[PDB]
């Protein structure tokens, strides 16, 4: 049913269950930055960094896409996803905004089941209908390889241990 | 359904949109700190919503920036700016721009919204966004003027839509 994860303390309700080491992730549709649909099997044999936040108009979500950016730099065979709830349209604005040319943008805009596949559906109070913070790493093949559902959602994900599992 | 266009591209747009004399809906939409504002909230004030596919392109952000100049001289009326925008988004841009007088809502809850006044961009690569649309309502909610805008590349009527104010 529902994890609980935390803003300033306060707990909020998320639906599902986000992927643990060891399943396979499900194919999802998200929107890119040109309005084409693009699914996660285009991605087939190179592992993907999914760094899922509320939106990246406010800060701490925006620091998680600079940081994931300048380290997408020195991966090996991996795209770097950065997924939220904003339109395609603010997040190509951001990136643009601030050069951030290494992560691939997608939005729930259609395509948003996702949220509860991957067990990231903020279901209650103020912030319902956005994700939560997320990360989830997967393999050429979409297996997990590692996740963090982020307790205090004022609190930028662990990138380290991330990107770990690429080594 | 409804047909408009996008760059003389066929668009469906669901539902129809209230037309002078028909009460509209009731809604409840988000605003920029994330509280749920319902349209009853504005009784007895004449509303004019300014409806657009989102605010972070540019036909969008001309019609929210013109609404916002033209808000200040407007007599017993609030002026809602209604998108699929995130709120935040919504208040980036407004905030950036120094444009104050507007009041931004957004469908990220209260989304049959978009089906009830007949703006809700049914298939293509806009599908989830509300078509461009300005339905004026008086202080009791009766249409007294819309617009679903034919070509969605193009500004609403300003002009018209505020006569219905005087």
């Amino acid at each position: 049913m529902t994890q609980t994860v935390h803003f300033q303390g306060n707990p909020v309700s998320v639906a599902g269950k986000l992927p643990q080491i060891g399943d396979k992730a499900k194919d999802f549709t998200l929107v890119a930055k040109d309005l084409s649909d693009v699914a996660l099997s285009s991605f087939a044999g190179k592992r993907k960094v999914l760094n899922i936040f509320p939106s990246i108009d406010t800060g701490v979500c925006a620091a998680s896409v600079r940081k994931f950016n300048q380290l997408a730099g020195e991966l090996e065979n991996t795209v770097v996803l950065c997924i939220s709830s904003d339109l395609p349209f603010a997040q190509s604005r951001f990136c643009g905004a601030e050069g951030l040319s290494n992560v691939i943008t997608l939005s729930t805009l259609r395509g948003a089941d996702f949220k509860q596949a991957y067990g990231v559906a903020i279901t209650e109070g103020p912030l319902a209908g956005l994700t939560a913070r997320a990360v989830v790493v997967l393999d050429g093949q979409d297996n997990v390889i590692y996740s963090e559902l982020v307790n205090e959602i004022t609190t930028e994900p662990n990138y380290d241990a991330a990107l770990a599992a690429l080594k």
